[PDB]
């Protein structure tokens, strides 16, 4: 289902790390945040949503998506909680693993984080990227 | 062409919004960031790279580009600098268009940029949407 994204934290450093998986690609955007947040995870949302067709949000942790900030920002956004896994487990450790690869390329965690997102993003599986998957999923279903 | 991007800053309420468009599609993404800085350019536009095939990027203030933290972001992400109007201004002064109409319906101007990034991308004009163009003219891209 092309509307499908799942989304997580995930810690490293002291630091905390939004990821975001587009299950049917295995497309990923993430952030560093700040602190685990309602607003935090609100905002996240806020700018998905704007850049995907995001439909429902699956997430390992439920009460991650209580605050009244999340539920106002699904509200607006037209947002429902997925009620529909080895994809997201796949992707996640990847992730952390690229991120341990890349890590002495930058100062910062966060600039590591954006260059592992990258790697993920672009490197063939096969065999395309999930990247070229995610927009040919999406175009495909634009095109009825 | 399908690699080219448009970066530029603007200034609202005392904050930088920068603002990044697609040009062949009129597709945008913004972020309110903290200060002009060139940390925060370089890692918007590692951001957007890991998200979208960036080839190369143009703006309308070209010192913004000179920092070292620009250049070995653009570096690293294999970007260059576009040398070679009309949609741009147009997505600009649109953005803050709706920024001006959706700013009640939030408390802070972060929020109130993300929903007119949303708004936006989403708008049929016709006719698709910008969101639906730029993954069709990615799409089409991808396959020779
Ligand atoms: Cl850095
Ligand atoms: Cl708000």
């Amino acid at each position: 289902s092309p509307g499908i994204w799942q989304l997580d934290c995930t810690h490293l450093e002291g630091k905390v790390i939004l990821v975001a998986v587009h299950v049917a690609s295995g497309y990923i955007e993430a952030e560093v945040i700040p602190a685990e947040t309602g607003q935090e995870t609100a905002y996240f949302l806020l700018k998905l949503a704007g850049r995907w067709p995001v439909k429902t949000v699956h997430t390992d942790n439920g009460s991650n998506f209580t605050s009244t900030t999340v539920k106002a920002a699904c509200w607006w956004a037209g947002i429902k909680q997925e009620f529909g896994q080895g994809v997201i487990e796949s992707m996640n450790k990847e992730l952390k693993k690229i991120i341990g690869q890349v890590r002495d390329q930058a100062e910062h965690l966060k600039t590591a984080v954006q260059m592992a997102v990258f790697i993920h993003n672009k490197k063939r599986k096969g065999g395309y990227s999930a990247g070229e998957r995610i927009v040919d999923i999406i175009a495909t279903d634009i095109q009825t």
